[PDB]
């Protein structure tokens, strides 16, 4: 049995072979990836003499027109960003290779999640956190000008990448699940730890929902685990009220899906529907998991400089703020920026 002409295998990735040479322009030398997409490949770009990752997609519609998408944003992004302040990953150019689409990007690093494995789950110092915090707010102030006004969709550790493995600078990558504004189309969307409210809601979405998610991956990002890991949707928002409490009545009397996690008392107040058991709600203290005056989690931050009270105390505000269950009141990227986690002291 034969799939494109003997190039793919019979999940239609390409076969990647060491050393193949591509339109007498790329090596290719080694596989350093794979996903539900295809194939991440490090390759020598002869024409620009320099290395290059190739993103190797499927060839299958679904995931060919996925990549079309990412491309499209990718570009438009890159009208703006010419100087590649904003952190988002490099499109360098596209082009169809023996029937698979072919992104050109700079060679990143791992990922954060990779780095959160590095730690042996146990977390990257608070200093550190703050500088992925930074990063991570300006680029999301990036997709929120008009003229892109792009939802990722999808964050989390995993597409976030390292520029270099000794250092703290980062990118976004993985713009295939994403959409724009006014221009909003799926449902059912974000990975489900870092899934919003809002969407486990069935409600109206715009871009708050990726600073939901960004609150959600800071905390891991100095726990080492996620913050709500919900093995469903249900049991993701009972995790998410254990932290949070009840969401407020405003929001659930509007919500489509209430009634799949909530049950509205004779006063008009909301609860959880019963189990078929949670800490009661909101009585699993962001305080505590953060271990805001017992030395950071697990304790493990007790006698190291850089993780005092007053510097968590800052910390956990913020990610507060970016967990407001309210979509209009949750803090966006321009005053994220501005939050005194971000201002020097001492
Ligand atoms: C399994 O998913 C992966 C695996 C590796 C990478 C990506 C996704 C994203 C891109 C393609 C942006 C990239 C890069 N530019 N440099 C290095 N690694 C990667």
């Amino acid at each position: 049995k034969v799939y494109n002409d003997g190039y793919d295998d019979d999940n239609y990735d390409y076969i990647v072979k060491n050393g193949e040479k591509w339109m007498d322009r790329y090596e290719i030398d080694s596989l350093i990836g794979k996903g539900s997409f295809g194939q991440v490949v490090k390759a020598y770009d002869r024409v620009e003499q320099e290395w290059v990752a190739i993103k190797i997609i499927k060839n299958k519609k679904a995931f060919l027109n996925q990549a079309q998408i990412e491309v499209r944003l990718l570009e438009l992004m890159n009208k703006h960003d010419t100087e590649m302040k904003y952190y988002i990953v490099h499109l360098k150019r596209h082009f169809m290779f023996r029937n698979h689409l072919c992104l050109v990007f700079e060679m990143l690093s791992y990922n954060l999640y990779d780095l959160l494995r590095n730690t042996n789950f146990r977390g990257v110092s608070l200093n550190l956190t703050r500088k992925f915090a930074q990063q991570m707010c300006t680029a999301l102030l990036f997709l929120a000008t008009p003229e892109l006004s792009i939802i990722h969709c999808d964050l989390k550790p995993e597409n976030i990448l390292l520029c270099n493995p000794k250092r703290s600078a980062i990118k976004i990558v993985d713009f295939g699940s994403s959409c724009q504004l006014g221009q909003r189309i799926y449902q059912y969307i974000q990975s489900r730890f870092y899934r919003s409210p809002e969407v486990l809601l069935g409600m109206p979405y715009d871009l708050a929902i990726d600073m939901w998610s960004l609150g959600c991956i800071l905390v891991e990002m100095h726990t080492g685990e996620p913050l709500f890991s919900g093995a469903n949707e249900v049991d993701q928002m009972n995790k998410i009220v254990e932290v949070l409490g009840i969401p407020p009545a405003h929001i659930l009397d509007q919500a489509p899906k209430a009634r799949k996690f909530f049950e509205k008392l004779p006063d008009g107040t909301w609860n959880l529907k019963k189990t078929k058991e949670y800490k009661p709600p909101g009585t699993r203290k962001l305080h505590n998991i953060l271990g805001v005056e017992t030395g950071g989690p697990g304790g493990r931050r007790a006698g190291e400089s850089g993780h005092t009270v007053a510097d968590y105390l800052k910390f956990k505000d913020l990610i507060l703020r970016m967990l407001d269950y309210d979509p209009k009141t949750r803090i966006q990227p321009y005053y994220a920026l501005q939050h005194s986690f971000f201002k020097k002291t001492a």
